[PDB]
């Protein structure tokens, strides 16, 4: 139940702050030039916003390595 990054590709809980929790589809898209991100949440936790754990995603069909060309890839 850690929704914020899980929300990157799941339009439900529109929230983001600081790190932005861009970890999933947003990050995989531009950085590893993946096809999509799998926005799942850490099921072991149920955390209500400002989820400092909620950086968890698979970059599907990631075509590149960690890349720096995008400001949203700076992390």
């Amino acid at each position: 139940g850690c929704f914020e990054d899980w929300s990157r590709c799941s339009p439900s809980t529109a929230s983001a702050t600081g790190v932005l929790w861009r970890s999933c589809d947003s990050y995989c898209k531009v950085c590893f030039k993946a096809d999509r991100g799998e926005c799942y949440d850490s099921p072991s936790l149920n955390c209500p916003h400002r989820l400092p754990n909620n950086k968890q995603c698979r970059c599907i069909n990631a075509r590149t390595a960690k890349d720096n060309r995008n400001p949203t890839c700076w992390a």
